[PDB]
C-alpha cells in the first residue's frame, strides 16, 4: 500500500472504489 494511508480504513473509495480510479475496459 501507498496510494493512501489507512486512518479510516484500507482499499476506501479510490484504489477500489469498485472500478478503481476509472478502469473499467
Amino acid at each position: 500500500g501507498w496510494g493512501s494511508f489507512f486512518k479510516k480504513a484500507a482499499h476506501a473509495g479510490k484504489h477500489a472504489g469498485k472500478a478503481a480510479l476509472t478502469h473499467y475496459l
